[PDB]
C-alpha cells in the first residue's frame, strides 16, 4: 500500500520520522500488511486552498493492492487524520482523503 | 471535491488569488457544491513533456464525492481548461483532466 | 496517455531528456499511441519511506484514455521500471506504479 500525501504546510527543518514511524505502523496494522511494505510519498509547501482560505490543510491518496471494507476505510480516515493533526496541525476538517 | 492541478508553470511572484476565486465558484456551480467546499491543489514548477516539448502544459484530477453526468465532465474540462488558459496561458491542447 | 511519476531523487543538474526519450517511446509502442501523445511528470526531490528506509523510490500513476489488458500492464510495469532502473537508480523492488 502507497500512501501519498500533499500538504500546504512547510517541512523545512521538521523532522517527520516521528510521523513516518506511527503513520507506517497504524496504516499496517489496519490494512493487515507488514510495515515495511507501506509507502508513504510526503509533499509539502504545495499551495492549497479550502473553505475559502490557505490554513494547513492536506489531499491524500491511499493506492491498497487489493480490496477494503467500509470499516477499513473509516478507521483509515480517522487515524491518518489524527496522526496528521497530532503532528503537523493539519485539522481532519481539512483533511480529504481518497481511498482507492 | 478536490481539484489537484500539476503544471510546469512557474508560479514565482504569481498572485494565483484570482485564478482560485474563479475555478472555485466555476468548479462549485458545476458540481452543484458550496464553494468553500472545494479544494484546490495547485503545485507548479513540475517538469512536463507533451507533444515532444516542454511547453507550459498540465494534469489535473477531480475528485468528487458522488457521481456526476457527462455534461458535467465536458462542463468541467471545457471551464477549468479556459481558466487555465486565460490566467496561466496553458492551452486546453496540453491539459489533460482525468474526472474521478 | 499521462504518466505521472513521484520519486525522491533529485534531479538538480541532471539532463531528464535521455529519460523522456526512452520512456515516451516505450511507452507510446506498448499501449500504442503516437510518442507525441504520451505526456510525462517527473516531480523529483520528494520524500519517501519505504522498506524503512529512504533509499531511491518512486510512486507512479499512467492514466491511459482507454482500456487495456494484462500483458500491457505487465509490460508497463516491466519496462517503466526497468527505464528509471536505468537512467536514475532506482530499483523495481521500490518502484511502485498505479496502471489506471
Amino acid at each position: 500500500p502507497c500512501l501519498y500525501i500533499t500538504t500546504n504546510v512547510n517541512f523545512d527543518g521538521v523532522n517527520t520520522d516521528p510521523f513516518y514511524s506511527e503513520v507506517t505502523k497504524a496504516v499496517a496494522s489496519i490494512v493487515g500488511r507488514p510495515q515495511n511494505l507501506v509507502m508513504v510519498v510526503l509533499k509539502g509547501s504545495v499551495e492549497i486552498v479550502f473553505g475559502g482560505n490557505k490554513e494547513a490543510a492536506a489531499y491524500a491518496e491511499i493506492v491498497s493492492m487489493g480490496g477494503i471494507t467500509k470499516q477499513v476505510k473509516r478507521e483509515l480516515i480517522a487515524t491518518v487524520g489524527s496522526i496528521l493533526h497530532t503532528h503537523f496541525s493539519i485539522h481532519p476538517t481539512r483533511f480529504i482523503f481518497k481511498v482507492f
